[PDB]
């Protein structure tokens, strides 16, 4: 057995701390307690990693999910026992229902105490089972390296997602008496059938006249994807469309871009689905919002497989997803951006689709998605702040990053906002948390802090976490913060003075009550150095 | 006919609920809309029959819910949506199951049809909920509403209270009953024995009341004397009659008055010292509604010397904790008040050289004008001014040296009174408890006495307390010089702590929320503020700037 004791003599803290550093952990978000004190102040201690403190465990959750979204690395979070694991529990499903990687550290009453009723004493392993791809309780000092690169392996592949680490306070305190497998200290057949699928792709790709890329979260999980997804979009001239989640990976303003897809999609993109003899589908999961009544959804592409020619083609990389909402012609198993990869030298170049083109852009003129515009001398319209703010931010000429509550205002967001950059767009669709965006604003600009993080915010998404304003303050994450207000069977909820709430939490307050000071507001909100907050009254929903 | 009723045959999910909330004498409910609880979010907040309060984060809804039933008697009735809105009253119903508070959760879910399918905002909160709740259940049809909700109330408010979750789907809620159920499922599981059962008991109970006058006792009462109206009554009763000292839990606190001479106070670590001596210097000790919780009895084989011998009477409720941490000579199974007063009668009339030991011990047992304020100081005042209101007085805290300081130097004389967060230590109680216990007694004058890290997780209930009417008084003890994390500290005993959170202006946030904000800085105008403080109409917040080194 190949032994290593370069640990020994360490306490559990340290040695976290050493995990850490070869996870390439820099940034952890969490919040001080008894039971995870030994770990806590190791990494507090440390000048090797920025700690980001919320006012409540559940923003550190949320932070993290941002932080994760916008940089591609793991979110790690760090909290104490009972209260502290249990205020994480939401982030938890939240990342879990949108495939977020995160590692999440609980401390726990000592290993002697479990099961005894003790103070602050949960199930956490329990409370948390359906909400994480895998957790576990640490037993022994010993054991603690192993569980952590486990930890960060599973959350890292497959479908990223949350995984907990229970840590017991008498493990982490103790200090590694005995030497340990040095393999458990280090990060991290069908092979054949997967060529062949990468194959037969690459030939229904070949042989297709009308085909469409339907894109989603899964190509945003490696650096690479929206990269290789632009090469196979021009080497067969094939047109792009997104979902929700994944706006930002194809650029909005290429002449091959439909934009998103869905209900709530653009008129053409829901065509070109429809009318397709070929759809490529790369890291989404037909979702009943994009897909309509399934047994009516892309009628031109089930008659080309009945026909065979055509059909459905679905880079998946759970083997679960697999043929279960829509049976699929071709499903190539694994990492999207990978078998984007391998497949690339099997397409043929074509010069272009002429037809399929004119088509499309006929309906795009024919259908210009607009909302309803405003009348001279009234309330002021959220979809016209969302276009608008779009265009200020675009003139800064700075990376921009977007985060929204949930309700009306996040999908306005998606639909008019011009979207061009990848992990660009955070915002909470699985689970759908209001409070989202706020924290998870503080989290991306953490980890992008030259770039210009906006939270297109609601008024009722905004109380749940309003707290975390002075969080933002603390941090130094200078976000720009805007709520659109429609608060005049219908839950009349009081809101508080936005502005003085915002000049209370220590950032800049501003208001917008008439069309003919939206313009200016806009800049100056964009412009300013620092966290600012910027509420602009809009028409009643 | 009593076999089957019909007089719910037309009605939707969502009126049936409506009518069974009437039923279970529930006339407030804690909540927040959401898609898929639409069916009964609507039929609740519709009516005039309810006084719906509307928090602006599940999790506040939850304490709310847990600020009432500790000053009402009654269960908290909370009402949320699916996903996010379910996983945000996690923490509530720990706190609550740790605490042995009844609460009933209502959780808004995806379509029958739908579970386990991955469907928007769907989880698996019977799961998740499953360690944190006495019982829970998915109702599967309207016909089974009634069922799942009597049953859903007996459990939360049986045995040891607790919290319990009924997970509603969407399509069960809204659709409408046809056919008749049995009478039986829609009639309330209230509340006879045999003389197998009176017996047992009497025997226990009278082998016990000979152990205690044939000898010379003390009184460990917690909380489970107040899950009974009658409770304290007897326990002052069983006091005066016998002469016997009697200390209480942090728990237990309000549930003797402390003016009165027998009074040990507060027992545990953090408890007054007297009480400790008063527990080893006690032949027999009679426990009453308590756990012994380690943090009452740190040297658990040091405990009880004078009681470990002439034979520790233990009045508890669930046989599971009966000789599960502590070692039992007698055990009198049931309610405590109930077997109090099945005893009342075997107790003999009467004690002097128990007093003179204590009384010496006891006896044995401040700040400078123009230095910093100290917490204890602004507690014993504010004790002293609220007092002099004459006004009932509920006190809710939050987590942290605040909760100690506020249970040691307030003085207890009401029961349920004092609603703090001892189980799980939640952060954030402070406020939302107010809220709810505020709506539960709106006569009474309800008061949070908060820390500031406590207090910012969830300041932005402060809103809430303006909507709903409820004229709270919060103080800030804010201490936030001093971190929330010890490195190292001085045998004989300074403390240089880390982890400082910037709190923000206090005074505007309130003002910002809609309520009066006012502060202190100097002790030359603690004592004026204190008086406004408590006499301002309507929710108000006061940030007392306190010694960081106390
Ligand atoms: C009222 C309402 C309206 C909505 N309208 C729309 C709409 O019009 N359009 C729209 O798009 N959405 C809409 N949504 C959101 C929608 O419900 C879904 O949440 C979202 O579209 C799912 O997007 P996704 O498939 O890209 O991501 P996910 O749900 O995260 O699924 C990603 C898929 O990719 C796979 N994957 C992950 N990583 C990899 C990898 N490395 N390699 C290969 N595969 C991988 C995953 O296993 C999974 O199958 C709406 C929601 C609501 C509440
Ligand atoms: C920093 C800190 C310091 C603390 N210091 C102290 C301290 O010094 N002293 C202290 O006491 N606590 C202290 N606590 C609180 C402590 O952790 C426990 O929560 C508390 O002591 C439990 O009190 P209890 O047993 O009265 O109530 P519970 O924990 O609620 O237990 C009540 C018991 O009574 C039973 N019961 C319930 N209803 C009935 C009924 N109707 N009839 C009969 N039996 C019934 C229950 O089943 C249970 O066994 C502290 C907490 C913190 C965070
Ligand atoms: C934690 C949580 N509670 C409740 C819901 C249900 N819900 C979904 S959208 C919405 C209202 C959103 O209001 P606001 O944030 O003001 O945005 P608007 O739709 O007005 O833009 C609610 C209550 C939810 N998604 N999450
Ligand atoms: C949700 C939650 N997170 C963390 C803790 C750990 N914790 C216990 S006391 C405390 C500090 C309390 O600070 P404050 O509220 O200001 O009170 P003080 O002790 O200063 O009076 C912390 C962080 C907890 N009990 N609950
Ligand atoms: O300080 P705590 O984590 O023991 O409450
Ligand atoms: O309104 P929701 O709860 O369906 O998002
Ligand atoms: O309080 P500190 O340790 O974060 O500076
Ligand atoms: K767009
Ligand atoms: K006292
Ligand atoms: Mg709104
Ligand atoms: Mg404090």
């Amino acid at each position: 057995p190949d032994m290593d004791t370069s640990f020994v003599g360490l306490t559990g803290g340290q040695i976290f701390n050493e995990m850490m550093s070869r996870q390439n952990v820099d940034t952890v978000f969490g919040y001080p307690g008894g039971a995870i004190l030994p770990v806590y102040d190791a990494i507090h201690n440390s000048d090797k990693f920025n700690f980001v403190l919320p006012k409540h465990e559940q923003g550190a959750g949320h932070m993290a999910e941002g932080y994760a979204r916008a940089s591609g690395k793991p979110g790690v979070v760090l909290v104490t026992s009972g209260p502290g694991a249990t205020n994480v529990v939401t982030p938890m499903a939240d990342a879990f229902a949108d495939g977020i990687p995160m590692v999440v550290f609980t401390g726990q009453v000592p290993t002697s105490a479990i099961g005894t009723d003790a103070f602050q004493e949960a199930d956490v392993v329990g409370i948390s089972r359906s909400c994480t791809k895998w957790n576990v309780m640490v037993k022994s000092v010993e054991e603690l390296p192993l569980r952590i690169n486990e930890a960060f392996e599973i959350a890292t592949s497959g479908r990223p997602g949350p995984v907990l680490v229970d840590l017991p306070k008498d493990v982490t305190a103790a200090i590694l008496r005995n030497p340990i497998p040095t393999k458990t200290t280090l990060p991290s057949a069908q092979d054949e059938f997967v060529m062949q699928s990468i194959n037969k792709a690459a030939d229904l790709i070949n042989l297709a006249k009308k085909p469409v890329l339907y894109v989603g979260a899964g190509i945003l999980n490696h650096a690479d994807g929206p990269r290789l997804l632009k090469e196979l979009s021009d080497r067969a001239q094939i047109p792009v469309t997104t979902t929700l989640q994944g706006l930002g990976s194809f650029d909005q303003e290429d002449p091959k871009s439909l934009d998103m897809l869905g209900m709530h999609g653009c008129a053409t993109a829901n065509l070109a689905v429809q009318n397709a003899d070929l759809i490529i589908a790369v890291g989404a999961r037909f979702d009943d919002r994009v897909t309509g009544n399934i047994s009516k959804f892309a009628p031109e592409a089930r008659r080309a497989a009945a026909e065979g020619r055509g059909g459905i083609i679905h880079f998946e990389v759970s083997p679960k997803n697999i043929n279960k909402v829509v049976q699929t012609q071709i499903a190539v198993e694994g990492d999207a951006t990978t078998n984007l990869g391998k497949m690339m030298s099997k397409i043929f170049p074509v010069k272009e689709r002429s037809e399929w083109f004119a088509q499309i852009n006929k309906w795009k003129k024919e259908y210009p998605y607009a909302y309803m515009e405003e009348t001279p001398g009234s309330k002021i319209k959220p979809q016209t702040v969302i276009k608008k703010l779009s265009k200020v931010a675009n003139d800064t000429g700075r990376h921009v990053i977007v985060t929204t509550g949930v309700g009306q205002h996040q999908m306005w967001a998606a639909q008019h906002w011009t979207w061009r950059n990848p992990h660009t767009f955070i915002t909470s669709g699985g689970l759908g948390t209001m409070g989202y965006g706020l924290p998870a604003a503080i989290g991306a600009q953490v980890a992008k802090p030259e770039s210009l993080v906006i939270d297109i915010d609601g008024d009722a998404s905004f109380n749940m976490t309003l707290t975390e304003l002075s969080s933002a303050v603390q941090a130094g994450t200078p976000v720009k913060i805007l709520i659109l207000n429609n608060e005049e069977s219908h839950t009349h909820q009081l809101n508080p003075d936005f502005i003085k709430l915002a000049e209370a939490m220590g950032l800049k307050g501003l208001r917008v009550k008439k069309q003919e000071e939206l313009d200016a507001k806009l800049k100056e909100f964009v412009s300013t150095k620092g966290p600012v907050l910027l509420e602009v009254e809009v028409d009643k929903k």
